[PDB]
């Protein structure tokens, strides 16, 4: 459907930009709003409801710019807002190699049905943080799945 | 103030304070706002965006070295429509020699539409503005904001 075309096109989107941060280790925080609404945590971020590219979404991410740190909410396949607060994880589960990005994500999943991915920017590793858990070191075929289970 | 008035003095203030970021820092950028000339023409040849206009989200897309930062960014009324976008080259005898091809296709643009341009050098940090076919270069910030707010 029309709607089947766009969600795959936003996957793409999502995954290509994903895998050049990964191979750069460029940090990166990306919410995925879902059935519960964000829009308390959009509201703490810079407005855009812009139009998903990966290359907007690299742009957003680059290390020392305006909106690299905090994270990136897209709602209705729409980039809403960058720069946005998550509330911090206080889960005594998270490991300490994982830094502030990771106990946000997990943070707001703890709160949400969100679907939050992560990059790290010591390791370039992948995770996605769902349901208060974090599913770390990533494929990009596990990627890929979880989003196709995702925008089902 | 009306709203549409000061919707229109926020995007002011945007632009010039994106602008003047990216001057002192020698970031290049081109950056045309639509007027009463339509240019979906070239608009279409950029990466759709269709955002909300903030001087974050600027600054991020002309960062040296990233997906969105060669090309024109075009703008409509209080949106960034489209990055990356093509614009036509003037064949001017007035285009100074010392100058690159950002200025070359601002004034390019400016002689086929009513929009205005706002070009940084990428080495210099000047700032210059086209319109209708001439080109005005080394604008002190109270220039600029004086010609956008001409410009509305
Ligand atoms: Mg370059």
């Amino acid at each position: 459907t029309p709607v089947e075309e766009a969600q795959q096109k936003t996957i793409e989107a999502i995954t290509k930009a994903i895998n050049y941060m990964a191979k750069r280790r460029i940090g990166a925080l990306l919410t995925i709003e879902r059935d519960t609404g964000m829009g308390d945590y959009i509201e703490t971020g810079i407005p855009l409801n812009a139009k998903v590219s990966s290359e907007l979404l690299i742009n957003i991410f680059i290390p020392n710019t305006p909106l690299h740190d905090g994270a990136v909410i897209m709602k209705n396949n729409e980039i809403a807002a960058a720069a946005c607060y998550l509330p911090l994880s206080e889960s005594p589960f998270i490991s300490k190699e994982l830094g502030t990005r990771h106990r946000a994500a997990v943070g707001i999943s703890e709160v949400t049905d969100s679907l939050t991915i992560i990059v790290s920017e010591e390791t370039g590793g992948v995770s996605v943080a769902k349901n208060g858990d974090l599913h770390r070191e990533l494929t990009e075929e596990a990627l890929k799945e979880m989003l196709e289970a995702e925008f089902k």
